[PDB]
């Protein structure tokens, strides 16, 4: 499984990306209502999606937030909860821990891997 | 990341792993300080073991507990995981929503590709 923020993130980015005309007014308001959770979470995930450049705030999508792969973006996104969230473990002796932990975090970058190929336009296509 | 369940039982099968000589007395109770965990929830790894059949309690490990693949067994773990936990994400509709849930379940799956070469006797080795 995902970040609850990650996976927040993911889906606002991705509803910005849905309008491209001249269809609607669209600010924090409107997408944390669209995508079903408080603006105190949504402010987060447009705030460090337009610190990582894919929101421009004025809010829409950048060029970088429509070409961006999106394991690299998960990768970002779920890398700093991977260093807030991971460090209340704190996990006892065990005999072969890191070679397991070694494995987790290929596992993982398989995981990103899979999700290295995709952009958010890929996302929201329609063939 | 992983399951906190999927990863309690893969410590307790790994320390079981760890004695295989007339070492000592090894029971749930040994095993629950061991991993660091409290009794309650080492009793529930110990048993979902036990119906893997990796567990044999009278408590060591069976032959099918050292030749099983990881990657397999973490999907046993971690799929009724999926099923409780996964129950009440109830997301909204969301353009794209599906294509995205299907690239997360692949993802998920390379996750998976990159654990099922391995054993619980490779977790704890010694070359």
């Amino acid at each position: 499984r995902l970040t609850k923020f990650t996976d927040l993130a993911l889906r606002s980015l991705m509803r910005l990306a849905v309008v491209r005309d001249g269809d609607e007014p669209l600010a924090t308001r409107e997408v944390a209502e669209v995508v079903g959770v408080p603006y105190t979470h949504a402010a987060k995930a447009i705030t460090r999606l337009q610190h990582l450049g894919v929101v421009e705030a004025r809010l829409t999508l950048t060029d970088l937030g429509r070409r961006v792969s999106v394991g690299w973006l998960v990768r970002e996104l779920e890398g700093e909860a991977e260093v807030v969230d991971a460090e209340g473990d704190n996990p006892a002796p065990l005999r072969g821990a890191a070679r397991l932990r070694r494995a987790l975090r290929d596992a993982q970058e398989a995981f990103y891997a899979a999700l290295d190929p995709l952009t958010v336009t890929d996302l929201v296509a329609a063939p």
